[PDB]
């Protein structure tokens, strides 16, 4: 239920957090770059481009926005369940792709 | 419980909603204007000058926010269970928010 909220309170480890409708959900963003995307009530990592490769040969999928038959693969995938339980790990794991995204 | 993800989509006829953290809670925007903050599982809409003044002699609280024994009085106030249960109300309160504070 308050996965987003308790996404942008978890991740004011990175500063200031903002929101905004992205992708058919809520993207996070902090230091003006978004990291994180809450949509189907969870929580969603940004992978760069070569994660997002690789997660993809590994058999892994990505969120995918769709309207009226027009999907949008996007670089953002599911965070498990276990990470959720790892509050200092998630929020390396958000600095992490915050970093990725600003390089 | 999601208030704020239920806020955020509440009030889009308002304008394009954003948040962003502020004064311990998530502060709502519209078209870059705060008109409400999610704080305390509760929805606070934004008095004005004039309404925060009329509401606090009435005996109405408004928001403080607390770091180390220092508190800030917001200009925030949490709305009834009633108004939060009766959409197009909240929607134009919101809206009058909105209107008073640019
Ligand atoms: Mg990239
Ligand atoms: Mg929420």
């Amino acid at each position: 239920k308050p996965i987003l909220k308790d996404s942008m309170k978890l991740f004011e480890a990175l500063g200031t957090i903002k929101s905004r409708s992205m992708f058919g959900g809520f993207g996070l963003f902090a230091d003006e770059t978004m990291f994180a995307l809450v949509v189907n009530n969870q929580l969603h990592i940004r992978a760069d481009q070569q994660t997002s490769s690789d997660f993809e040969t590994q058999g892994l999928k990505p969120y995918v926005y769709k309207k009226r038959g027009f999907p949008v693969v996007t670089k953002y995938y599911a965070i498990s369940s276990e990470l959720w339980e790892s509050s200092d790990r998630l929020i390396e794991v958000a600095k992490k792709s915050l970093e990725n995204a600003k390089l």
